[PDB]
DNA sequence: CTGTTGCGCTTGG
DNA sequence: CCAAGCGCAACAG
């Protein structure tokens, strides 16, 4: 399944085994996580499938100063494992400066990475994670490392797209025009007999996208921005502590009659 | 009202 | 399986 169907059905199967008090908050809202309790003690919950990303920053080389500098428009404040990545980076500036798509892997030993791992989250109000690899497995955060190993790269992260709107109109008809395309428009509404479900056009410095929902087209107009970030990658480990486990099942009970 | 950015999410070439 | 990005919301203008 994909990821949007694995939260459902770690969604289901908290209500189903603890009780009505689990809800799936938005799908790619990247302003809360995953899952939300209710109770006298709320928290979120974050469901990750067996392998993941788990949180990013944005850094921008600074040529001038031969460092790194963290993004003013980031979304969490510099913890003391962000300023060792950063140091890491800028202490060897050749070596990251030069922005790709690839990525440049930062060796510092795991535990840095867990570690903003658990501030960040923490930060978050996300008080455990759910995964699975055939069974559910609930731990508190406090405990990541037991489950997951993690690595950190940087690299180029294009930015998101927007809707289609009123004035790249122009642009887009002119490129659907320029293909040959047959079609009519209804406002922001596209209509076609040709097969266009995700098909990318150009034209005056927008790339579009045109997605298929429902009965007819949605337009996306693609971004931009190319800046880089720190992002961490998560791998479900195969070897998981049983004791660990059980201990930790226990710690997310608690937590819910708390 | 529009375009930019950063964070969500593994993904699909 | 590894190089790569679109769907989303807040923001500034």
């Amino acid at each position: 399944m994909n990821w949007k169907e694995f939260e459902v059905f770690c969604v289901t199967y908290l209500n189903k085994t603890y009780g009505n008090k689990f809800a799936k908050k938005g799908e790619s809202d990247s302003t809360t996580s995953d899952i939300l309790f209710t109770g006298n003690n709320p928290f979120y919950i974050e469901a990750k499938m067996p392998h993941s990303q788990c949180g990013q920053f944005v850094l921008i080389p600074n040529r001038a100063e031969y460092k790194f500098d963290y993004s003013p428009k980031n979304k969490s404040e510099i913890n003391p494992y962000t300023q060792k990545i950063m140091q890491f980076m800028s202490e060897n500036f050749s070596e990251y400066a030069n922005l790709s798509t690839k990525g440049k892997i930062i060796p510092l030993p795991e535990s840095v990475f867990v570690n903003w791992i658990k501030e960040y989250y923490k930060s978050k109000s996300v008080k455990f994670f759910i995964t699975s690899n055939g069974d559910f497995i609930i731990f508190p955060i406090e405990h990541f490392e037991h489950y997951f190993n993690v690595s950190c790269t940087y690299r180029i992260k294009k930015s998101g797209s927007r809707h289609l709107n009123s004035k790249s109109l122009p642009d887009f008809k002119q490129a659907l025009d320029k293909k040959g395309i047959s079609y009519t428009m209804r406002g922001l509404e596209l209509h076609s007999d040709e097969n266009i479900h995700d098909k990318r056009i150009s034209g005056d410095d927008k790339d579009f996208l045109i997605k298929e929902n429902n009965g007819a087209y949605h337009v996306k107009i693609l971004s931009n921005t190319f800046n880089a970030n720190v992002i961490f990658s998560i791998s479900l480990k195969n070897n998981i502590s049983l004791f660990i486990l059980n201990e930790d099942r226990k710690a997310f009970e608690a937590a819910i009659s708390l």
